């Protein structure tokens, strides 16, 4: 099989490119515990609830007295950077709140305790966050109350509240590329595609597939679903679903009988998905194409060190000059180690076929335009122009 990704390989960064002496949270939750953007590395740490934010240039040993973000009163369960502001991060906590933070470029004098805004809509833990890809200041949360809330961060207003659309625990919620639809996984063992503005499930599995449990699901660029989960016999699975025919997967890859939820990291430009879970020492990666069997194993980056979490650098942070197509931020017990994925062209020329124009830091829509039903594609930028800072510095509430 001819693949331009045949020779994609991982390499650990040099020891002095690591972030050392960071107490990674050991709370039992299946989120990645790590959010990275082109400026910052954010990690959920052993605390109440706390996370650390490090400028990417500040490699080596983190000072014992390095300031933390500590506004929450119970463990932090999820963190997500604003796609349209590289100094804004949202945190979700077991305390039932979401806090949205203005991160300084400098080191503050003490712990950051005062967010831009606190969002109080859930009656139970908030373990899922996802910023809207195109609509300014729009933020999704999903809680242990099985409610999905879509917020306007700028006003603190609830735009949409999807209560009781799931009969049991919601494991994951993903936007599609233009933020018109949601994909969800549920403890009732079924996938759903939801139109949040219609308040309707538009596609669902009538019943579980051979008693399998989906725990994560993301959209492919063409609107199919990639799910991860466990078979009836506890075999970890990657599946590709056509939501127009939800009764049989297009493709199913069964792997090992390990315990950890596999997190899918999907590259829509390469059509590559990387899988790894808490406790895994490896990163396994696959190409998705319309040639059968559609899901194509490429390779595995192996190590002797189980991960405690994993960050994934957005496109605007990749080193295009080195044909870096992904950068993982692997969490160990006490450190964060970058792992670089390379397509080895051995060329000083910008590789356009690897780096098509990609969503930039400018929103395509205002919150009210999106709520009124407008759809737009993301505003694309070129990665050849280097780092282009967001127009917005301070998110004003």
């Amino acid at each position: 099989r001819q693949s331009k990704f045949r020779h994609v390989f991982g390499q650990a960064a040099k020891a002095d490119q690591a972030y050392e002496d960071i107490r990674v949270s050991k709370v039992t939750w299946d989120s990645s515990f790590c959010a990275v953007n082109p400026k910052f590395l954010a990690i959920i740490v052993e605390a109440g609830g706390a996370f650390i934010v490090l400028p990417l240039a500040k490699t080596g040993r983190v000072d014992k007295n390095y300031p933390l973000v500590t506004g929450h009163t119970a463990p932090v369960l999820d963190i997500d950077w604003c796609p349209h502001n590289d100094n804004v991060i949202a945190s979700a906590s077991d305390d039932t709140t979401i806090m949205v933070w203005q991160i300084p470029d400098y080191t503050p004098m003490r712990n950051i305790t005062e967010p831009i805004i606190t969002l109080e809509g859930h009656s139970k833990r908030v373990g899922i966050l996802s910023w809207h890809p195109t609509a300014r200041n729009v933020l999704l949360s999903a809680g242990g109350d099985n409610v999905i809330i879509i917020w306007n961060v700028g006003t603190g207003e609830v735009l949409l509240s999807l209560d009781d659309m799931h009969p049991d625990v919601i494991h994951s919620v993903c936007w599609n590329s233009n933020g018109s639809l949601l994909a969800t996984t549920c403890k009732d063992k079924t996938l759903r595609i939801i139109d949040p503005r219609k308040g309707q499930v538009v596609a669902e599995q009538a019943r579980p597939h051979e008693g399998a449990r989906p725990l994560r699901a993301v959209f492919t660029a063409d609107g199919k679903l990639l799910s991860t989960g466990f078979s009836r016999m506890s075999e970890r699975q990657l599946a590709l679903w056509d939501p127009n025919n939800f009764e049989e997967p297009v493709a199913l890859q069964e792997m090992d009988t390990s315990n950890g939820v596999l997190l899918p990291f999907y590259d829509p430009d390469s059509s590559i998905v990387y899988l790894c879970g808490k406790g895994d020492s490896s990163i396994r990666y696959f190409e998705i194409t319309d040639e059968p069997p559609f899901v194509h194993y490429l390779n595995t980056f192996s190590s002797k060190e189980p991960q405690r979490g994993m960050g994934f650098m957005p496109k605007r942070g990749l080193d295009v000059s080195k044909c870096e197509i992904a950068r993982f931020y692997k969490l160990h017990e006490r450190k964060c180690e970058p792992i670089i994925m390379t397509v080895p062209r051995k060329s000083d020329l910008f590789q356009d076929d690897l780096y098509p124009d990609t969503p930039g830091p400018e929103p395509a829509l205002e919150a009210d335009e999106w709520l009124s039903g407008q759809d737009a594609e993301p505003v694309l930028i070129s990665l050849r122009d280097g780092y282009v800072p967001p127009k917005h510095r301070e998110l004003r509430v």
